[PDB]
């Protein structure tokens, strides 16, 4: 057994992402100065979806930036806006030790001074090694040190699914 | 009307600090590679006390570093040890927007690579502006934007007390 079990399926993900979308707006009391930044590869597609959903029930569109950072490497950085004074939501597919999130947080701050910075993640598999936490979480997945969470999304993997693996 | 109410008294603080101490050891499964770093002024005295209590029921002594940072200023930085590979516990009196904690976290990482970094605070008054959270909390105090939390400690104020104020 390398593959262990299915943590999420497409419907469950769509549902979670909608909740995230709402929770974000509720938190920012609106769309004012709101912007999303996708990180860790699949965080980008997820950000776009969250933006799609927000506009869908809010009307206005939320800008989506990209900071494809992975651990200390980044494939492409695109932030078409001024981070200063804005309410920025970092979107990550999986929160693990928190080091990736922290690295992203570091990078944002070197680029501007947001009014606030939230952290939204599809799944939080625990095992923090830093005082970082997600403001918004799709699903909490208790894991063991040896297990591994694999997030698959249409835009990148041709399918929406969250898998639990183990070595 | 600036003073509103007493949030904590000496006994309640001692009690909380003891729980913190225990929770810290339980978390690190021992004293191995454990060290505390006091920040934001009154965090220093609190770190020392937490260390005093750990040694009191654990035997071995835990090193206490100082990183007196306040928001971006520091009065004195003393870290008599190598942060690398260690389990470091940042000790703060009050967790507010999380910016002070984040700044401290930034500084630590520029000095070494701890195996882990925990955040321990006497009181968490909410209103985060960053994805930071405390691993250990003496007391959670729901506040309003206008309220202010004042922590008084013997070593610095001649008295142990936590006060709630408002403007
Ligand atoms: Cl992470
Ligand atoms: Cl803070």
């Amino acid at each position: 057994m390398r593959f262990k079990a299915e943590l999420m399926n497409a419907p469950e993900m769509r549902r979670a992402l909608y909740r995230i979308a709402h929770e974000i707006v509720e938190a920012n009391k609106g769309t004012e100065g709101l912007a999303l930044v996708g990180i860790h590869t699949r965080g980008i597609p997820l950000a776009h979806r969250i933006a799609r959903f927000i506009a869908e029930f809010e009307g206005k569109e939320v800008p989506v930036g990209v900071l494809d950072i992975t651990l200390p490497q980044v494939r492409e950085t695109r932030i078409p806006f001024d981070l200063t004074g804005k309410a920025i939501v970092l979107v990550d597919d999986v929160l693990y030790t928190g080091r990736t999130a922290r690295a992203a947080l570091d990078a944002l701050i070197d680029l501007g001074r947001p009014r606030r910075i939230y952290l939204a993640v599809l799944v939080d598999r625990g095992h923090r090694e830093l005082p970082i936490r997600a403001d918004f979480v799709g699903k909490n997945v208790p894991t063991s040190r040896s297990e591994v969470v694999k997030v698959k999304v249409e835009e990148v993997d041709g399918e929406d699914r969250v898998e639990l693996w183990e070595r």
